[PDB]
Parts: C-alpha cells; structure tokens; sequence
C-alpha cells in the first residue's frame, strides 16, 4: 500500500456515485424550475459524466415522474481514436438501446 | 477468510442500501397514487427497515 499513488490502483466505489447524489441534482432542477414557469424561456440542465459506464450515465435522465437534466452529455464518440464501420455503430446504438 | 462465516463479521457496503433502491420505493408509492385519488381512500406505505 505504500505503492499505491496513481488513481487507476483502486476501485472507486467510495468516492464516486454514492448514495443522495442524485438527489442533490434533482434538487438543483427544482431550484430552475421557478425560472422557467414562463414560456419560451425554460432554463435547460446538462450534466457532464465522464470516464463511465453506459448504465450509469443514463441515470441522469431521470425517471418517468422525477425530473433531472435534460440530458447527459455525450462524449462517446469524442473517445474513439481509431475509426470504423463496427466502433461507429456500437456507439450509436448503445445510446439508443440504453437510453430510456 | 476460510474462517468468515458470521455476518456481523463483514462491512455490508455493496448488499444494502445501494443505488436505486430509493427509485424502486418511489415507484411502489407512484403505482398507489393511481389508487389514492379518491378523497378518504388515501393508501399508506410504510417501509420497515431495522
């Protein structure tokens, strides 16, 4: 353990993702609310999750009767070095197939 | 670890209370709404967890 400095040695469930986050940014999208009684001028939120799995960014969107940001934003397409006919569509359809 | 075999031996961070399990309880409560409309018909959703 003296060895341990860089922050791929170790499995972050502590200190990512824990229990109440989500909470704290539905409530951030009650606080906007108030501003966007009026129409035309709805007040938009995104949230920018990187280095994630697919399950846990589409969290974000929120559920059918609790609203959260509109949507999260998407880099997966920003990650690909290499490009190719297989890697374009695992990307596109693996946003389509998870999100709600 | 041969020798772990009592529960109150462990820290039970990834068997209880993870998350979306709060999301699971706030859509039981959403499903009794449909049959709360009704005034004096109010339907009660208690949670036990000791």
């Amino acid at each position: 353990p003296d060895t341990v400095t860089q922050y791929s040695e170790l499995y972050h469930d502590f200190t990512t993702t824990q229990v109440g986050m989500h909470d704290i940014v539905r409530s951030f999208r009650q606080t906007m609310d108030q501003y966007s009684t009026e129409p035309g001028r709805y007040r938009f939120m995104g949230t920018e999750a990187y280095a994630e799995s697919i399950d846990r960014t589409v969290m974000y969107y929120g559920l059918p009767f609790i609203q959260e940001a509109d949507f999260p934003f998407n880099n997966y397409l920003s990650m690909l070095d290499t490009v190719s006919g297989n890697s374009v569509y695992e990307v596109i359809t693996s946003w389509m197939e998870n999100m709600p």
